[PDB]
């Protein structure tokens, strides 16, 4: 009822053998969006052209690791386990409070509206465009004490061509009121359980072996290969002779191998040092999107980012590329920056053990056929798809990164591991929608068929609990020497990091991946 | 109670074999009508003369197809089925909220009145004048997100003569408080179930055969007929001779037939092009009602419209008549128009397969008896009632048209299919009345027998759910070639049709009938 | 629910054989602390340097005897029992009322917020820094009619060095939202039971025997000892001779004894008479902390106070030291005083029966080896730790003093009896935290990922009950003559002491220990 709480606060984590359960509770605030309306969106902006609808609904997003793990819990996870994956999820929305806002001569006053409801439903059949996996804001804040605003639900429709936002007969419009939903007054609560499909464990380890060094460095191969086609050390000089050799130690680059580095697409490398880059504007015919690796879908350019899993530059190197995820640093509050130091660069350098380098190339190959009179040019293999015998590691997941992505509803897909990182799921955690039910204001006393457009101003607030059961696999290495471990090593600090400062503001100072432990190939 | 919702939101449609259930929930707002009073209505206006009462009650109207079907659901229905009819209905009124309005120096303020009630009863015995089947506004809005105002209940009484509104001893007055009703506070809800009597399936198909072409075009008839009464090709010329002939192919117009086109009454045809019509004023002795086909009841004229089912002009033709239903187009907000393009014209052209044409005539017949010296005039059969051997198709139902009508309580009726379209029912879905119970304002401290006339200003709001079970009959044609199908074919549109626009306004762009599929005779 | 009390008032004490149960109910008021935030604390102040966090949480403190005993009950306890210890505890928090505060042009107005909650949890696993045992304010007021403010929870972190407040990687941050907590609306209550570990009985008696007088004063010892090394009464004079003697009566100071006075550390003695002390400033290089006995931890000075149990000066003597607990007298409202008469001095003079004197020394010992030509200096034993054969009594507990302390979580500890007095417990009564759940104010209608920082002003209030079962051991003395008893002996008083005065203010006029009864060694 009114004077009885419909749920309690729960924010712990229980570790067991092969399992860990996270529990997170936060307070949310839901305003009335679009003034209770559905607005048709759309704008012709060349490669940025889009169309769709903004809805009056809000939705819950739990798609970031820091929503579920405290920094210390993340450390417990990554320093001791080789793998992890989500198993189950339970969500609760309770302690609903609908507030009525009234304006007067001076300030505005808020009051409880005990009879008003909010509507809530989970799109458990995936009938609505899924947007919880687009690397966007709106997830539960990392800090348990923070109160967040429920994000407004909106979706994009089919864009035809690369110049007009105009919709065709294929474009769909989805009305969310057209779905069944629970109506909740201040005493009611909402709950939903979900199970994850079996997904592979994320690999929480860096490789301690290189793909091109899997042989016994003490033994020769029983395989032979061409060593040279002339005597000497000079090109186009010496005596022509087919010099063959048994492949033996210290000539590892020429050993016959069973496996190849995974697929790759060359990205453009930029320096964190301004004057080290070519001057390329943000807009115009020569905008940056042009000089950045990009895919073309229906004439529209889409920057390749982060792109396929590739080895990148170290997080502290002077260079970076679109293959690297960049987060706002602890002192970054705006939405633009000219100083890279205010941002947090992630890195996939551990991938150099099996994956090709993002700003380099997969390799080289002949530009033609050689002969005693023709030396072919050495062509660059800047892009290469799946070839039999290739192996690769997916990119890493981050503490402040996404957890899952919905695998697109298509006939074909190659290695459905979301490129921003995480778990590709056919049936991901369902989107949960919430909306403040409209309450008509004082009506006219004469009938009118015109739809009511006068409403009492309201907003709701409540709590949301999310519990995730995770399956983990402990590292079982036989390595003798100490491993690398994520450790607090900031030294002397005026204000303890990973903690609210003197003013009470909580910020995340660094990006934490999951690859400290190692594993051989 | 107060802090517990008395119902949930439900707006889906479940399709099965031979059945489809629609569920629709909307938010309503009920003001206090007539200031809690019953007012005797009446006005002497010649053929428009009327009398009756306006009541302080409101009522629920679910009598339009778009209240139950989304446009896509309507398409699923009409492209795949030959017939449909309502089977059952369930209505729920819940989440009642009574608001108290108070005025001050500045703006007015609204507040919840937790102890106030609303009264609700269904006229399940049909003791009150039925008005839910008069093609009037007040039904649930087509769009699930729209909030509507509950229409005020009023009824007409017996009009005597064609000049005075004066009532006679036969006139009835109905007091709705004189009925038992449920009283509901914020925690209470109201429910009612209803079953439809067996009614014929509406025919959702156009005929692919003509009534005058039901013969084998390759065979002669064994019947003979008079071919001419003279030799030659000129009238009143040649040699008198009774020329008889066996009725054979390519003389189909003279074949002996078993059936005739249905009854018909000639309507007047008007052009959508202004200068193509005769100038006829709206009022005066020469008003339009005079030149339009009209019936006369007790001296009062009543335009024949839509009138008996007849073949009309195509919806895009330059002409129309009173036989065609006209709806306001998507950009029509006013109540008058001089440009037909802002309106939506429906058509019954598919009826030309069995029904006579509305602006033409049923046929021709002799003005007298012919002889060797007298050629009778060719009289026109502009009106003709039921004749043995006639067959006809009823007019079509529309997405935005009415569903049922109450068959008048009379001794006789011919083919009780409502002329505006739909299902004629003896016992239609009952009218559900709702009213805000009056709450007396501060009384005098001295007794007075005078009826209280000071009330606290109030209004209520809540939700209403309507579920209809429909029986459908799938088309089972042996036709080889593709059928006509209702399809989204608007091409490129700045704003997707059948969807809210950029400002959030939802409008219906076209009228959708149910006759795309075909059936032979 | 709302109109039903969630608990009753209970403030009695039930005495039985070997047991007494105290029950105390008080009304509390909880404001919003830190504006719902966690603030990182810290300040470089040499030996006063500290760092930590203030939390938005409040907590309940029951750690003072006068919270549970009325003065008369304390008298019943101390005049009849030799020992007492806590056995069990039960706490209830009920009749929660959340108030919403609104400001206007004139005065501010308060209103009930029936849907708001408060969060409550007990740190039953001791995962949070324990601060209920630091001799600090915030406990239930001694007077049953007094309404108190719930103290704000804050904790100190590790201080490194003695000059900077800077935190290191070892510093911990604890988020209390990270714990599971009960959420309570106006109808809910919170309860918790606790059992005390077996602890020794506090000794509520003074010794009627001296440690150096445990022999039969009528009998000689069969042990001999050196009486002198010369003839006569003058030092360095007479005839050298080893004079031995059987140890007999009236030479008790030289009797061989089995036990020694307990450990001790010399404290500095100051006069209550200003001009009798040396002039030492509060701050500077020559501050008082310098001339007061102090321990040094990581370079920081910490005054030895109260320090190890030692015999002090009588409570009315002209001198005192840091070994004595000082409370504010009945007329002391400020936080500073120059007149000792406004303060209440406690005393541990009864400890002179077995413990060394605080401002004196444990004893004396030779500064070297003596001979016929060298008389060693008489060195002072100002500090001495545990030596085999030592015995001592702990300091006394007071009516207005602390009950328990948490024994530090360490590998080693010597005699874990808290120095301020009371019971040392490994698992003390758990800290109970309470906080007003934040209620977001009117939000923007456009989504923002920024954490909400606009809240409705609130505060809560309710009742708290605390019941403690105490185990007591009756004195069973064979003493013939009357014992000393704590008695009301204030004589004629304009306003009865231990009672509210004419203005209604309640104050405690004296400190009451527990040592009136006696016991032999
Ligand atoms: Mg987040
Ligand atoms: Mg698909
Ligand atoms: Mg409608
Ligand atoms: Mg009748
Ligand atoms: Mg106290
Ligand atoms: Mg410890």
């Amino acid at each position: 009822g009114v004077g009885n709480a419909s749920g309690d606060w729960h924010c712990d984590s229980t570790w067991s053998e092969g399992h860990v359960t996270t529990t997170s509770t936060r307070t949310w605030v839901l305003p009335t969006y679009n003034n209770h309306l559905y607005k048709r969106l759309g704008e012709s902006l060349q490669s940025n052209t889009y169309n769709g609808f903004s809805t009056p609904w809000g939705y819950f997003d739990f798609n970031r690791f820091h929503c579920h793990f405290s920094p210390r819990d993340w450390q417990r996870l990554i320093n001791n386990n080789w793998g992890m994956r989500p198993k189950a999820m339970r969500v609760k929305i309770f302690n609903i409070q609908v507030k009525e806002v009234t304006t007067s001569n001076g300030e505005t006053t808020v009051a409880n509206n005990l009879t008003s409801t909010v509507q809530i439903f989970a799109d458990s059949s995936y009938e609505l465009p899924y947007v919880m996996d687009a690397g966007q804001e709106g997830s539960l804040p990392p800090f348990p004490n923070d109160v967040f605003m429920v994000p407004q639900y909106g979706y994009c429709g089919l864009v035809t061509g690369n110049t007009s936002q105009q919709q065709t007969d294929r474009n769909a419009f989805y009305c969310l009121e057209y779905f069944p939903s629970q109506m909740l007054r201040t005493g009611n609560n909402f709950e939903i359980t979900y199970s994850f499909e079996k997904v592979p464990f994320h690999s929480m380890y860096a490789h301690s072996q290189s793909l091109d060094r899997l042989m016994n460095p003490l033994i020769d191969q029983y395989l032979w290969g061409l060593q040279s086609t002339t005597t000497g050390t000079t090109l186009n000089a010496g005596t022509a002779t087919t010099n063959f050799t048994k492949l033996r130690p210290t000539n590892f680059s020429n050993f016959k191998k069973n496996w190849l580095p995974g697929p790759s697409i060359k990205q453009q490398g930029f320096s964190k040092t301004a004057n080290q880059n070519y001057k390329i504007p943000a807009t115009g015919s020569d905008s940056l999107i042009k000089y950045e690796t990009h895919s073309t879908l229906d004439g529209r350019w889409s920057a390749l980012t982060p792109g396929p899993p590739m080895a990148t530059a170290g997080p502290a190197d002077s260079k970076f590329s679109n293959s690297q995820l960049i987060f706002a640093g602890p002192k970054q509050n705006g939405n633009t920056a000219t100083v890279p130091g205010t941002l947090i660069f992630t890195s996939e350098e551990e991938l150099a053990a099996t994956n090709a380098t993002d700003t380099d190339m997969w390799g080289n190959l002949p530009g033609g056929d050689q002969s005693n009179s023709n030396l072919p040019t050495v062509d660059r293999l800047t892009a290469l798809g799946a070839v039999p015998g290739m192996v690769w590691q997916n990119r890493d997941i981050y503490y402040q990164g996404p957890i899952w992505a919905k695998i697109p509803h298509t006939d074909g897909h190659f290695h459905p591991s979301p490129l921003i990182g995480g778990f590709g799921l056919k049936h991901p955690p369902p989107q949960i929608f919430i909306k403040n039910t409209p309450v008509p204001a004082n009506p006219a006393t004469t009938f009118s068929s015109t739809p009511v457009n006068s409403f009492i101003t309201q907003y709701s607030t409540g709590q949301v609990s999310v519990q995730i059961d995770w399956e983990i696999q402990k590292e079982r290495s036989k390595r003798w020497n100490p491993e690398v471990q994520f450790t607090s090593n900031y030294g002397q600090q005026n204000s303890l990091l990973w903690a609210p400062d003197a003013a009470g503001k909580y910020t995340e100072p660094r990006a934490i991946g999951t690859r400290y432990l190692t594993h051989h190939l």
